């Protein structure tokens, strides 16, 4: 199956010039805790973003030109990035906004972090319809002295 995980803002703002603004470690700890030794894949962009092999996990990148890197995968379509990941329990889309969109419809399930923070941003998490997904796990936390927003953890699976 395949998963989407990513962290929202308000207005379900996910990044600003191909970055993410907060810092939230708990989050952090949380995508790591949900990634590990699983495939993921993202899009090139992100991959820029984060800027080295993510350890422990199969890196697949999406990217209509030939890659740069032999430390990670490098695919040119969803159908390639699929097959590349095997036959695995759990695949993990990692983003950004333009491969969140296209994996959506295929996903069955999401790892959401709602964050309570106001920030301009430039890319927004899919519009989803709500109907489509039950909440299945909640679990929110106030901020504290290393996170310095509240925020909640959410997965939600499709009906
Ligand atoms: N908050 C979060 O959870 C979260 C998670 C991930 C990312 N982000 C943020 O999201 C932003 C990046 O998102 P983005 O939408 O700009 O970019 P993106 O989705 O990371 O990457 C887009 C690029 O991926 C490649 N691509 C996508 N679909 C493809 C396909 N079907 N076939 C071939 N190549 C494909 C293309 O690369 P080429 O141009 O090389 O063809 C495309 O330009 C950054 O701000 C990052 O910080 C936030
Ligand atoms: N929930 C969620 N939060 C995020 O911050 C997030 N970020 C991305 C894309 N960007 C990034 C940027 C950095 C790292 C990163 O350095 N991860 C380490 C941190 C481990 C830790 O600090 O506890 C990792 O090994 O996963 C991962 C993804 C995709 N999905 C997400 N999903
Ligand atoms: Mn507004
Ligand atoms: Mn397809
Ligand atoms: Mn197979
Ligand atoms: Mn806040
Ligand atoms: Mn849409």
């Amino acid at each position: 199956m395949i998963s989407l995980i990513a962290a929202l803002a308000v207005d379900r703002v996910i990044g600003m010039e191909n970055a993410m603004p907060w810092n939230l470690p708990a989050d952090l700890a949380w995508f790591k805790r949900n990634t590990l030794n699983k495939p993921v894949i993202m899009g090139r962009h992100t991959w820029e973003s984060i800027g080295r092999p993510l350890p422990g996990r199969k890196n697949i990148i999406l990217s209509s030109q030939p890659g740069t890197d032999d430390r990670v995968t490098w695919v040119k379509s969803v159908d390639e990035a699929i097959a590349a990941c095997g036959d695995v329990p759990e695949i993990m889309v990692i983003g950004g906004g333009r491969v969140y969109e296209q994996f959506l419809p295929k996903a069955q399930k999401l790892y959401l972090t709602h964050i309570d923070a106001e920030v301009e941003g430039d890319t927004h998490f899919p519009d989803y319809e709500p109907d489509d997904w039950e909440s299945v796990f909640s679990e929110f936390h106030d901020a504290d002295a290393q996170n310095s927003h509240s925020y909640c953890f959410e997965i939600l699976e499709r009906r």
